[PDB]
């Protein structure tokens, strides 16, 4: 049943640190992956209530979605382009995990996993 409190978005003691990089992270490409008709299912943390899949925080243990990064790349959260990199990389594997290839939910993550490399493919160099 119940939800887990989501990912932190600020933690104080964490340093943090804006780079050309991430501000790229967040204007093009986050902001694109979010404009995308299949975006909506990874817009916020999985609600395994509402979606009556009690087993989905006994599989994923380190759950992470775009709402999450969104706030965190609005909050400065990251020291760098890689943790927020990363962020995407653990949403992306997450799904590929509980689900099975060919799964709608499937395809719509590598509909956003393509476009995501194409993406950051175009990351200017730091700084
Ligand atoms: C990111 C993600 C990864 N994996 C899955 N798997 C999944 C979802 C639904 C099902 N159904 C199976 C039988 N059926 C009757 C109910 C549900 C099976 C597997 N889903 C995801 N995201 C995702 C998929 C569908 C709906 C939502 N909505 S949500 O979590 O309430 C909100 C609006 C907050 C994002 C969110």
């Amino acid at each position: 049943s119940m939800n887990p409190p989501p990912p932190e978005t600020s933690n104080p003691n964490k340093p943090k640190r804006q780079t050309n990089q991430l501000q790229y992270l967040l204007r093009v490409v986050l902001k694109t992956l979010w404009k995308h008709q299949f975006a909506w299912p990874f817009q916020q943390p999985v609600d395994a209530v509402k979606l009556n899949l009690p087993d989905y925080y006994k599989i994923i243990k380190t759950p992470m979605d775009m709402g999450t990064i969104k706030k965190r790349l609005e909050n400065n959260y990251y020291w760098n382009a890689q943790e927020c990199i990363q962020d995407f990389n653990t949403m992306f594997t997450n799904c590929y995990i509980y689900n099975k290839p060919g799964d709608d939910i499937v395809l719509m993550a590598e509909a956003l996993e393509k476009l995501f490399l194409q993406k950051i493919n175009e990351l200017p160099t730091e700084e």
